[PDB]
RNA sequence: GAAGCCCUCACGGGCAAUGUGGUGUCAGGGCUACCUCUCAUCAGCCGACCGUCUCGACGAAGUCUCUUGGAACAGAGCGUG
């Protein structure tokens, strides 16, 4: 809400989750924000994810401004139980970072441009 | 970075990426490359002596003489541990 500047349509978050789950199968994915904002601060992240259903914002605040000043792309989810479940943990999840995609590495490029595109 | 914890004989359930657990805590620590090494620390097992306080068992040698007296535990005499 506070942290979010731009509103993801249903069906390009769900494009979004399916490139996730390929990614813990075919790539490398890191679940859980504290694990999330070392990618985009090592670099390693290629494309972070980030719930909306987030409470205390203050959790996933940051990784706006710090995505933006990294060159890496974000996108955002509504459910945290989905993201969770999309990165493979049986519980939620309220940031991820594919860390290096495979075998969607094509369709991931592309949501980083539409989302870049979304404004 | 799920390698973790709680309940339950089990099955099974719950907690946990908003981080269970590993590492680590100024002899600073972590990371990388090395040297040596552990006897520090932490976790868990076993598990007292002595002392002190109280309680309890066992425990030596006269119940002799005369006098006074209601009564000798008194006086005089003899004897014991
Ligand atoms: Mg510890």
């Amino acid at each position: 809400p506070v942290y979010v500047d731009f509103d993801v349509p249903a069906d390009l978050e769900d494009d979004a989750l399916e490139a996730l789950e390929v990614a813990r199968d075919t790539g490398a994915v890191k679940k859980g924000t504290n694990e999330t904002t070392k990618s985009i601060e090592r670099g390693s992240a290629e494309l972070v994810f980030v719930a909306e259903d987030v409470q205390p914002e203050e959790i996933v605040m940051h990784i706006p401004e710090l995505a933006d000043e990294k060159g890496v792309p974000f996108i955002f989810v509504e459910q945290q139980d989905d993201l969770g479940h999309a990165a493979g943990l049986e519980v939620g999840s309220a940031a991820a970072a594919v860390t290096d995609a495979g075998a969607a590495a094509t369709v991931l490029e592309e949501i980083a441009d539409k989302v870049e595109e979304l404004r």
